[PDB]
């Protein structure tokens, strides 16, 4: 069972602290052992382990932190969760999102960047609208296509918990989606 060190988990995050919970996987937190602020993002490497996976879901500052206290501290593997809207996803989102959620997906662009030039193993995740639904098992991983739509925060977490077993994230970007959910 390896390490997750998840960060902003107190949401997606809390979904996945479950899913991990559940599976009586070691996890280490910065709010199971609770751990922006270097110095405790650095502690929580260490306690994680250098075989750790990194599991965020968090602003730009947070995000390159973290990721360099990842690759300090010897830990290779990352997912990233943001936002569809997010690098070039963009000019798929509505000038009213835009307007609306612009700041917020820009900084997690600023994150997406950083981790795209670094050295981790990682896989993004570009989830919809967040719903709180309990999870069904019918979202999406979706790669070079435009997507519209929601996803309960728990089938995030399932996402998640599939990447995370998987040999390699292989620097992969998706679009997380389940077509027909309606809010």
């Amino acid at each position: 069972m390896t390490p997750w060190l998840l960060f902003g988990a107190g949401g997606v995050g809390a979904r996945t602290l479950e899913l991990a919970l559940a599976e009586q996987r070691p996890v280490v937190a910065v709010i199971v052992q609770v751990f922006c602020d270097a110095s405790v993002v650095a502690a929580a490497c260490r306690a994680a382990g250098p075989d750790a996976l990194i599991i965020s879901t968090m602003d730009y500052l947070a995000h390159r932190t973290v990721i360099d206290e990842a690759e300090k501290a010897g830990i290779t593997r990352m997912i990233l969760v943001t936002s569809l809207g997010c690098g070039d996803s963009w000019p798929f989102l509505s000038e009213r999102a835009k307007a609306a959620f612009g700041q917020a997906v820009r900084e997690k662009t600023l994150a997406e960047s950083w981790l795209q030039t670094s050295q981790l193993d990682y896989a993004i995740l570009r989830p919809g609208g967040l719903l709180d639904g309990a999870a069904t098992g019918k979202a999406q991983r979706i790669q070079n296509q435009e997507c519209h739509g929601f996803i309960n925060r728990a089938d995030v977490a399932a996402h998640i918990h599939e990447l995370a077993n998987a040999p390699a994230l292989n620097q992969q970007v998706y679009s997380l989606i389940e077509p027909d959910l309606k809010p």
